C-alpha cells in the first residue's frame, strides 16, 4: 500500500531534491527527464533504491502527449500514481524586442503544455483509482511578478497558476489537490538549497494537506509576498 510519485525534470537541481525527499518520506518514485540525462536519472534511481524504496527511470519529452501518457502507463504497470510533481521547465533570457517564435514556443511547450499534459494524465489515472491524489507543479517567483528579459518564462509560470486553480476546482470532487510552488533564489537577495523546495512539495504531497488546493506558495526568503 506504498504511495507512488512521478517527478519530472528530476535528473538534477530541484527535481532530484524533490524525488530524493519523497523517497525519504516513504514513497516509491519514478523520475523523468530528457533522454540525454538518462545516466544522471540512473544515479537518482540507485539512491532511491538505497533508501529501501522502489524506483524507475522514465525518460520522456513532457511536451509530447503520447510520451506523458506512456510515462504514466509505465509507472502504473511497474509501481502499481498518488503524487505527480510537474517540475520540468526551461529558463531562457530573451527580451520581447528580440523574441524569436522558436524560443517563445519551446518555453511554452515544456513549461505550460508539459504541465497541462502531466495534470491531465495524472488526474485521469487518480480518478480511475478512486483514492484521491496530489498534483503539484513548478511555478516560479516569475509566475507572481513578471521579470525583465523573461517575458516567455514569466508568461509560462503565470499560466501554471491559472491551470492549477482551474484543475483544483475540476478535481476537488475526487479528493485530488492541485497546488504550485513559486521558488525565488535557489542555488543582494536571500538564497537557499533546493531542499527548501523539496520540503514544501513533501508537505503538500501529505495526506494531512488535503484542505490546501489551488494554492501557489512563495518559497523565496521574503522577496515577494502573497
Amino acid at each position: 500500500s506504498t504511495r507512488v510519485a512521478i517527478v519530472t525534470g528530476a535528473a538534477q537541481g530541484l527535481g532530484a531534491s524533490i524525488a530524493l525527499r519523497l523517497a525519504d518520506d516513504g514513497l516509491d518514485v519514478a523520475v523523468n527527464d530528457i533522454g540525454s540525462k538518462s545516466d544522471q536519472l540512473q544515479q537518482i534511481v540507485a539512491q532511491i533504491q538505497a533508501k529501501g524504496r522502489r524506483a524507475l527511470a522514465v525518460p520522456a519529452d513532457v511536451s509530447r502527449d503520447v510520451d506523458v501518457q506512456a510515462m504514466v502507463a509505465k509507472v502504473v504497470e511497474e509501481l502499481g500514481d498518488l503524487q505527480m510533481v510537474a517540475n520540468a521547465g526551461i529558463v531562457l533570457y530573451q527580451s520581447l524586442a528580440d523574441t524569436q517564435l522558436e524560443v517563445w514556443d519551446r518555453i511554452m511547450s515544456v513549461n505550460l503544455r508539459g504541465v497541462m499534459l502531466c495534470y491531465k494524465y495524472a488526474g485521469v489515472q487518480m480518478i480511475k483509482q478512486g483514492r484521491g491524489g496530489r498534483i503539484i507543479a513548478a511555478s516560479s517567483a516569475a509566475g507572481k511578478k513578471g521579470m525583465i528579459n523573461l517575458p516567455a518564462y514569466s508568461a509560462s509560470k503565470f499560466a501554471v497558476r491559472g491551470i492549477t486553480q482551474s484543475a483544483a476546482l475540476e478535481f476537488a470532487p475526487h479528493n485530488i489537490t492541485v497546488n504550485a510552488y513559486c521558488p525565488g533564489g535557489i542555488r543582494n537577495l536571500p538564497f537557499a538549497d533546493p531542499e527548501v523546495v523539496a520540503s514544501l512539495v513533501s508537505y503538500l504531497a501529505k495526506p494531512e494537506a488535503y484542505f490546501i488546493t489551488g494554492q501557489s506558495i512563495l518559497v523565496d526568503g521574503g522577496v515577494l509576498f502573497d
